[PDB]
């Protein structure tokens, strides 16, 4: 066929509980025993944040005059049933652009003569179109993806720890502090206030209400259309805002107050503190949401992506500890000389040449790192790398060694902490558990989650945690080929699973000759395109390389499959017409503009719309104001500031270069790279860069659960010990800690650490 007829998606074979919880027992997928949660009450909002009654008084109140609090005397078990589109009865939910295809089959056939260059984008958006179908795929594909995150997780390669693999928090911070260079929250004359407060005392006011306006808002930033989580299953956190933060408080207040409990009482202190964990398991569940994607229909019911969907209160009381930091850390290898990370990396605006002038450079080997993306240039070969589902090699103590380094690195004034040791128990021993090998909600069933939630606040930083880590190896190893059986072998060593996606050879000498090959076209001479210009499918971050003869440097362009991809699959008065316009005008800012029968197509049906619109009166103008967030592809656009509109002109505006942002850090990282870090390491013999800060974090770490307070002191005194160089050697100031520790007798037993505590507590029936 040359249209494709619309496609039918099988049934789902799991669609009911019966069948899930057979398919997972069956491939050892762990099922809990469920567990129960009060049902939600009415409650004056006033009468459970009165500290901030002020707000609902107000224009733009979020806060609802009453809240729903998960404390009624009745449970319930929870439930969850995700809608997945299209399906076999109703296939008509995310269409393909057959206009576009009939466009461009259009626009070839009137090119007199022939070419075979032109004829493969109609070749390659209908491959697309016939091999792909836009959707949030089926229980089966979640389910059989799950098995394969379980398998990550367990068997092939086993997941390990690496505090047991001879790495310490220091260690792995020391690291990061290269590969993730952090600075403080704030970032002024005035600041940020310290993890010392209950989430609702982030919001001060100083206009009475009465006088004009002055408000201050130190709460991380919160995505309102995304799911509220397992408290509030069907909402949105717009319209979970208040309880959110009463559950938040009310959660931090008891740990408060369990934490400072006094020695020599009736019944013992261990198990009331495990006992409001246990009360609070549902702040450890996701929400299995299935992500919608373009998946290839022959996959529909093997492979459906996965989102953890923290629950509100988890999510806000750990973003309250890694964006206040992480959103004020613009440090990358564009503005740090030696630092490997892509953090804050937009290709626009110069971005792309420096990564190209950065791979041109003759030094080898070479490591770029985001997340569980790595990519390294070897023998003039670049290599993209992947974690293989990076989120399931995540181990509980992975993510305390990320938040140890954030504490350290980012909560912390010279050594003095920014937090209690309520945070510092919270960071180091409750929020690893929750969302790292917990569990999530799939209709009615509390299934085992293996590795840590992709979705949880710190996915990101516990990611590029594990690629630092394989990195650290590569390292030691003396940099091998990543094709070799040498590089594999860091697998077994981390129990990180990793593969590489891509690979391309003389990569310098074809990145010089897009130089002297490129075609005209809105960037080589300003005029419409008749022949795509080349590239060098990097997949850097999603983009490609390709030369302006106009503007003198690279430039990016959006990966060829990616953008066929989405032009195949759009995403979700003449509204309609209106979003075609953002839709076709995208494809081609992001990359369609190099494509010739691509652009004029988008051109020509971006163009209709217009014209439709226009004799309609439809105010255009001002609904593509803020088009980024009308787009798919908005987030790279965002502090843009920039129009809607695909020329030569706005093609120059968007890359012509721009200076860095200036780093933000503490101490002026190691500029010999991780390499020196990492020989320097190996040693054993290092400073605690961390001062009293991570003595405190590393004795709440390998104290019980309970003595949080008691460890901070221990680790007080150990510091003042050494009044000259106390920071002097890690491991030296460690087993000494760890002495004192049992001497107070607030040390874990070996096999029994506050972690472990706390993640039978959550599982506990």
């Amino acid at each position: 066929l040359l249209i494709p007829k619309v496609w039918v998606p099988p049934e789902d074979p799991l669609a009911s509980p019966s069948r899930l919880a057979k398919f997972l027992r069956e491939n050892g997928y762990k099922v809990l025993q469920p567990r129960s949660l009060p049902e939600n009450e009415e409650y004056e909002t006033d009468q459970i944040l009165p500290d901030l009654a002020w707000m609902r008084q107000i224009e733009g109140a979020v806060l609802k005059p009453t809240l729903s609090l998960p404390i009624g005397d009745q449970e319930y078990f929870p439930k969850y049933y995700p809608t997945h589109r299209p399906s076999k009865e109703k296939p008509n939910a995310y269409p393909p652009d057959i206009a576009l295809l009939k466009q461009m089959i259009y626009l070839f056939l009137q090119v007199p003569e022939a070419n075979e260059g032109l004829k493969d984008e109609v070749t390659l958006l209908t491959q697309n179109i016939r091999d792909k179908a836009y959707g949030s795929g089926t229980y089966m594909g979640q389910a059989t993806r799950l098995v394969a995150m379980k398998e990550v997780a367990t068997g092939r390669n086993p997941n390990k720890d690496p505090l047991k693999l001879g790495y310490t928090f220091e260690s792995i911070a020391q690291l990061l502090d290269i590969t993730l260079p952090v600075g403080p929250p704030g970032e002024d004359d005035k600041p940020w206030v310290p993890l010392t407060r209950v989430p609702s005392r982030m919001l001060v006011l100083t206009g009475d209400v009465d006088g004009d306006f002055e408000v201050e808002d130190y709460l991380p930033k919160i995505n309102l259309k995304s799911s509220s989580g397992l408290p509030y299953v069907g909402r949105t956190k717009g319209e979970t805002i208040g309880e959110m933060i009463a559950i938040s408080n009310q959660f931090l207040r008891e740990l408060s107050t369990l934490l400072k409990q006094g020695a020599g009482t009736k019944g013992s202190n261990k198990k009331k503190l495990l006992s409001m964990l246990s009360d609070y398991w549902y702040l450890s569940c996701g929400l299995l949401f299935p992500k919608a994607e373009r998946y290839d229909k022959s996959t529909w019911l093997t492979k459906t992506r996965n989102i953890w969907s923290a629950p509100s209160p988890t999510h806000l009381m750990i973003s309250m500890i890694t964006w206040p930091v992480m959103s004020n850390s613009p440090n990358n290898v564009l503005n740090i000389e030696g630092c490997p990370s892509l953090y804050k990396f937009n290709p626009f605006r110069g971005g792309l040449n420096r990564i190209v002038e950065w791979i041109l450079a003759p030094e080898e080997p070479k490591a770029l790192v985001y997340a569980d993306n790595i990519y390294i240039v070897h023998s003039n070969t670049w290599y993209s790398i992947d974690l293989e589902k990076g989120e399931a090699n995540c181990t509980r103590q992975h993510m305390q060694a990320a938040m140890y380094y954030i504490l350290t690195r980012g909560w912390s004034d010279n050594g003095d902490p920014m937090f209690n040791q309520t945070w510092a128990t919270f960071a180091m021993n409750i929020a690893p558990a929750l969302v790292v090998d917990s569990s999530c909600l799939i209709m009615n069933l509390q299934i085992k989650t293996y590795g840590q939630g992709s979705g949880n606040a710190a996915t990101f930083i516990n990611n590029h945690l594990l690629s630092t880590l394989v990195l650290d190896q590569w390292n030691l190893m003396r940099q091998p080929r990543p094709d070799s059986e040498e590089f594999k072998s860091i697998e077994d060593k981390l129990g990180i699973n990793f593969k590489i996606e891509r690979s391309i050879d003389d990569i310098r000498g074809k990145l010089r000759q897009l130089v002297l090959l490129a075609q005209p076209g809105y960037l080589s001479g300003g005029v419409e395109p008749e022949q795509s210009s080349p590239t060098v499918e990097l997949d850097l971050l999603g983009w490609s390389a390709t030369y302006s003869k106009d503007l003198g440097i690279y430039v990016p362009v959006l990966d060829k499959e990616r953008l066929f991809c989405s032009a195949a699959y759009p995403k979700g008065v003449g509204i309609e017409q209106a979003y075609k316009v953002v839709r076709y005008e995208a494809l081609r800012l992001v990359g369609g503009w190099n494509y010739p029968l691509l652009n004029k197509a988008c051109k020509n049906n971006a163009g209709a719309a217009r014209r439709h619109l226009e004799a309609k009166g439809f105010p255009l103008d001002e609904f593509l104001a803020e088009w980024s967030e009308l787009s798919e592809f908005g987030e790279a656009f965002e502090g843009f500031n920039i129009k809607l509109t695909v020329t030569s002109e706005s093609l120059a505006e968007l890359n012509k270069p721009v200076p860095p942002k200036p780093p933000n850090v503490n101490r002026p990282v190691n500029t010999g790279g991780l390499k020196a870090v990492s020989n320097a390491l190996k040693t054993g013999r290092y400073r605690n860069e961390a001062g009293l800060s991570g003595l405190v974090l590393l004795a709440t770490a390998r104290s019980r659960l309970q003595d949080a307070v008691k460890a901070k002191a221990e680790a007080e005194k150990l510091h003042k010990s050494k009044p000259d160089d106390p920071d002097a050697d890690w491991f030296e100031r460690s087993e000494t800690l760890s002495d004192l520790l049992e001497k107070a007798d607030i040390a874990s037993k070996v096999a029994h650490s506050a972690l472990v505590e706390t993640s039978d507590a959550l599982e506990a029936v």
